[PDB]
């Protein structure tokens, strides 16, 4: 969907991301949207435009929808669903003292539903983390910016030794071989559950990226957050098998989470 930029009203600055400026606005004076203004040089644009239909056709209640693009001008725009509560990582830290454990599990379920959908579509997120989940006005968590890491033009982000590469969310085979698969998203999802249950702490805080890489390659795993039951920790820990083929699918994780909910 090529959106007519005349149909967009910019209303508020939402900050800056790895493509530059993002704004809150309305489409046809009614629907809230977020608008990424793709900073020139920041994205592999012809690759993106060439491949974006698959990403727009991803449709699920727990994905932050890509509604369309504006490509007949520069900078190009990516128009998405608007999420009033911003990123999950901040939401966790801001409301840290208010969450009940049932709500944390619900958040895990939301993310797991989105990822099971993506898995079913053989579509990789590649940068799953609380910072890449957003929260709407009703506390529903949704997965954002799935697939976009592929188009990033920034050596600090694209190199596994870059300062921006999501090392703390990456399995050994990504760190060593750049081998992304369903099972590297699984690993990241485990780390995301850990961010949720730790109420937004940084994974491997006080370790550098390279120290993190070194020690996880040797078997170091994130400790159980105080708020995680042993059953919940078992679920997140299952995502961290050194060998990719020993990790669960998102279908299995979803069943695991639903079982805990029913037990609860
Ligand atoms: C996704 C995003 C980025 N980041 C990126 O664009 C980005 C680009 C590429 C990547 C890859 C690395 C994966 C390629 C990652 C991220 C940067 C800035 C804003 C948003 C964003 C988006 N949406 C769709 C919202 O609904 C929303 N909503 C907000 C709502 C509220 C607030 C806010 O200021 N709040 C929250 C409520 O309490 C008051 C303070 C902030 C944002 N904020």
């Amino acid at each position: 969907w090529e959106i007519d930029p005349k149909d967009l009203t910019f209303l508020k600055e939402l900050g800056t991301g790895q493509f530059g400026v993002v704004k809150y606005g309305k489409w046809r004076g009614q629907y809230d949207v977020a608008i990424k203004m793709i900073k020139e040089g920041s994205m592999s644009e012809d690759e993106f435009i060439e491949e974006a239909k698959v990403m727009m056709n991803l449709s699920h209640e727990k994905l932050v929808q890509l509604y369309g693009v504006c490509t007949k001008q520069r900078p190009i725009f990516i128009i998405t669903e608007y999420m009033a509560n911003g990123c999950l990582l901040n939401y966790l830290r801001e409301m840290r003292h208010r969450f009940q454990t049932q709500q944390l599990l619900e958040m895990c379920k939301d993310v797991c539903e989105a990822m099971e959908y993506l898995e079913s579509k053989q579509f990789l997120h590649r940068d799953l983390a609380a910072r890449n989940c957003l929260v709407n006005d009703q506390g529903v968590v949704k997965v954002s910016d799935f697939g976009l890491s592929r188009y990033v033009l920034d050596d600090e982000y694209t190199s596994s030794v870059g300062s921006k590469f999501p090392v703390r969310w990456s399995p050994p085979e990504v760190l060593m071989y750049s081998k992304f698969s369903s099972k590297s998203d699984i690993w990241a999802f485990g780390v995301l559950m850990w961010e949720i249950y730790s109420l937004g702490k940084m994974p491997y805080e006080r370790f550098t990226n390279s120290e993190t890489a070194e020690h996880i390659a040797q078997g170091l795993r994130l400790y159980r957050p105080h708020l995680a039951s042993e059953k919940v920790y078992t679920i997140m820990y299952s995502c961290w098998h050194e060998k990719a083929d020993e990790r669960p699918t998102f279908k299995i994780l979803l069943s695991n989470i639903l079982d805990v909910m029913d037990e609860n």
